[PDB]
């Protein structure tokens, strides 16, 4: 149907905006601490601690499959990256501190992303 095509165009449009958002967020992680999933070979107990692992590569996979239907779902995954890190790692670690900086700098990006999604009407 034509309605279904229109819905798909909106989703494709949203996916384009989120790709830009994702790139901007990942630029705030120049150490690439959050670029890939935590290795279960190198951190064998990880899933005992963290029940829903997340990372930028995994987000990018979901994004390219147009698997984010709205900005809230995207934000949920970004928050998992930060929140998982701040639980597994202690305050005095480079990992925890990197997550704090990513959350702070990323907030700016997400604030305007929300305005753009609402304004253009992409969800």
């Amino acid at each position: 149907s034509m309605e279904q095509v229109a819905m798909e165009l909106r989703l494709t449009e949203l996916t384009r905006l989120l790709r830009s958002v994702l790139d901007q967020l990942q630029d705030k992680d120049p150490a690439r601490i959050f670029a890939q999933p935590v290795s279960l070979k190198e951190v064998p107990d990880y899933l005992d601690h963290i029940k829903h692992p997340m990372d930028f590569a995994t987000m990018r996979k979901r994004l390219e499959a147009q698997g984010y239907k709205n900005l809230h779902e995207f934000e949920e995954d970004f928050d998992l990256i930060i929140d998982n890190c701040m639980k597994y790692n202690a305050r005095d670690t480079v990992f925890y501190r990197a997550a704090v900086r990513l959350r702070d700098q990323g907030g700016v990006v997400l604030r305007q992303a929300r305005r753009e999604v609402d304004s253009i009407g992409l969800e």
